[PDB]
């Protein structure tokens, strides 16, 4: 995999579709210094900030890091990517791992204000139904309950003590061998109702602007009316569950999975409950927008 | 009264119009093999898997339960039944009532968000003004205050100790000797208002798509708007509760009553307080959602 | 002051436009057996029963109250009453005094939820800025700060121990020696913002069907927008506080106010503390509705 | 600086545009005299008292009040103005500093709700990352993330104990020294959304009657959408902090600056923090209402 500047990106070891972007220790310490001045609270409370600090990080990387996230995220071929700096891979910067996380964010949109943080990002401590070990948490998209979408989730890993298991699960929809059975139902279509935990209605699956199937599913919110969407949504749950095209990927300690949510979905495998167990995660969700040439009208 | 494959059906001592359907405990073995691994706590929280054990059950009836279900309910001159399956009637089981409570009403509609536990069914423990023994609960229809319509209510009794009397109280419209005289009043068709416990406006009574009486009411949340109506519902009132032909409707453990809430009201009747009472409840309130042969536009 | 069936009538010692209605020991007693079936929790439930209520007692007058009582809160020379029963006159009595207040408002009309109790009728007790004893509560209306209009203030005393002054105050407009000079003033006209402790827009003074002045207004929820609507106001204030159309009303345990808040305003004196002081009140508010001979369109 | 009835106007030491109004200490005994029977918290509850405190100090100043303040205020040049009474200077006095404050808003305009206290004011008592001493406050506009606008910010000392640094910054738009870089930007006229701590979107910059640039800019609530605007607001940010422009002002206890909001930008130089610190703050915030020759439709 090849060499940028400031950073160099490889396939990873479960897909070609996943590339791994690492920043080289001078462009992180250069990033650092140069971020120091303001702590993640500026970040919290100006949102100006959140695309100054893109602005600083790509600058370090010769203006090459915002259009290569960019390509490799809107790539229907590709769409994720796991991002880590040299350097920052300890629990105690973990400030300095949401300064790198919201840097990259902001070079490709913007992140949305999440309801359990009441923040622009949510860090979670995980430690000894739905909050169970040995369950797997299902494959899905964010953002099926509100009406705007969601381009992108990000999700860092900022601890990890005495873990077994807890893999992040991926599956690309091109990957998913029963795609073409479940998109040519007439039932992909049917606009359905999705519920909070005001109600919203849209299809299970739609379409990018190429007509290739995108989705917007996931188990817990949506709201079959009928015998008929129930019987047919407990199907495709067990179609994507079983799947043989998922990938199982381990997120170590300063490192971020950063998807396309449209054509990838992502879940959690189980872990081993342990009494000494820590896992400290953060999560970021946000919608692409960025510059391209392009028609407009008046002046 | 008839066999089917995997229960039996017959009418009830007390109506010809409630008729009694027992699962066999064949049927009831196997249905609870093949839901074990879908806990209470899986349809909480997956919708979908509230419709598949509707599946599961039906296909170990041969397909003949659904059908039979819907014309029951459908029927006018029955529309009520009293549901029970052989090995399941002890507090212990009270999970595996709910799964069958639960496909049961998925193979029919819809059970709707309950306010009172946040899901899709209630649970209530009564034990030792409104929740007094020695006093009748009204006979009255539920979903009296929401615009969507409640076409079905399901009452299932999961422990019964130390109880004397508390029975179910039911009249159908058609055996209530005072309809014509309340139905033919132009107040039966003066929309009122209804106020929960955003305010709706509708009739008292309707009519089905044949012409025959539906009611929408209930005494505690209706609100006559002047002296003219609150007269006539006081009377109205009295009319209903001194009916000669209200049901009294004893439900053993594990047994539930599924009526059809357009033209049957329910109630309840008083109950001896004892110190060692423990009565527990579950209700799910619904829609009813089923194919027929029937038109449409367009492809 | 003239006599009816089961209750006498006469103008009070504060004004002829203030009549004083006593129902009789006879009335009073058969009125109590015959709503003793029903307790105040019962009326408070169900709101057909406040009108039943007032049925049973209108029947025990020979028909007679319900029109009397129109008659006298419609009439533009009147439109104030001060109602006790003989035999209702101790705290002891209080569910008795809510039964009577409620028979009594429900002939006439419909009293509205009140947020302080949640109830169609709010209780208060007072013991030992806005809760102060040397503070007179000023003339005011109620109801201005919502879309529909309070036609009638029914305020009942129902315990009295201690108490040194704490009258109400009244002022028919039409005693009013100011009301000329305001009401041909063009801020008369101006609609006004009034907020709730949405905000509505009203003008201070409205005209009755005859075009006579009425009003609707209060210093705590008016609200000004300038200097000119500010001015204005306070000089309102000032000419209705100090006028000599007041009228200082003493209100003995079982006895209440019923008037009619479009011409007549309402306030309270102020009062002695005492270390023993105990009053207790109970309010309704509502709105007229009543039969005439009239016109309609359709069948 | 000029004599005018019952005070005296003159330039601050900082700028030309923001004069000292002093009332005289006849005009100041007078004034507390003719308003000693309304105390505070019956200009909280009744606000056309607001405007009656607001007549008497006018007034007293032979009306020669009001039009200066309002021509102050208004003249683009000027725009604000330090007031104080003289005799009213010390914390047991604040009843009293709220008054004078009331009074003087009250000719110029009407005081909004203060969601922080629940009324037209709001006092805050700061004693020993928002809160930080250290911290300078950034200029800014207030009532940036709602629809209507704020036209003037009042800020008055109530108390200064052991206080170092902690005045009020200020920036006039025409003493900015890049007002016309970023007026004469693409983006300052990009609406731009406004969020609370329902969303409003507008320009950061807009203008007066007469074509001059006028702003509503503060860095916590606006929330650029992309990249674009971000970086743009991070340089507007840096650009307005860094003015050349901008004054520093001591408020000392019983004094209050009032500032035209369209034009002046406010902020707080950072304090030394000291274990015997007390600083007590009074706000309002408004709009402009007052009269003027100009036309009008109908009669
Ligand atoms: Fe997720
Ligand atoms: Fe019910
Ligand atoms: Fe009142
Ligand atoms: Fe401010």
């Amino acid at each position: 995999g090849q060499d940028y500047s400031g950073f160099t990106l490889t396939p990873s070891a479960q897909s070609p579709r996943l590339l791994e972007l690492t920043f080289t220790e001078q462009t992180t310490k250069q990033f650092l210094e140069q971020v120091a001045e303001w702590p993640v609270q500026a970040l919290e409370y100006k949102s100006f900030l959140r695309f100054r600090v893109g602005k600083i990080l790509d600058d370090l990387c010769a203006n090459q890091l915002q259009p290569l996230l960019l390509k490799t995220l809107l790539n229907r071929a590709e769409g994720a990517l796991l991002i880590n700096a040299v350097g920052i891979d300890d629990v105690a910067q973990a400030d300095e791992m949401v300064k790198l996380a919201t840097a990259v964010a902001h070079l490709i949109g913007r992140s949305n204000f999440d309801a359990m943080s009441g923040q622009y990002y949510a860090r979670f401590v995980v430690k000894n139904y739905l909050r169970q070990p040995h369950r797997v948490m299902e494959l899905h998209n964010d953002g099926t309950y509100v009406e705007e979408i969601t381009d992108y989730v990000l999700m860092m890993k900022i601890d990890e003590q005495n873990m077994q298991g807890g893999n992040s699960l991926l599956l690309h929809l091109d990957d998913w061998e029963h795609l073409d059975h479940y998109f040519r139902h007439p039932l992909a279509r049917r606009p359905m109702r999705f519920a909070a935990p005001k109600d919203v209605f849209h299809p299970v699956f739609d379409v990018d602007q190429q007509g290739r199937p995108v989705m917007r599913y996931i188990d817990q919110f949506v709201q079959p009316k009928d015998f008929e969407e129930g019987v047919w949504l407990s199907e495709l749950s067990d179609a994507i569950e079983t799947s043989k095209g998922i990938l199982s990927v381990p997120v170590p300690v300063g490192k971020f999975l950063l998807i396309n949510n449209l054509f990838w979905l992502h879940g959690r495998d189980r872990f081993t409950p342990h009494p000494d167990l820590r896992r400290e995660l953060m999560r970021q969700r946000g919608y692409f927008a960025y510059a391209t040439h392009h028609y407009q009208t008046h002046q």
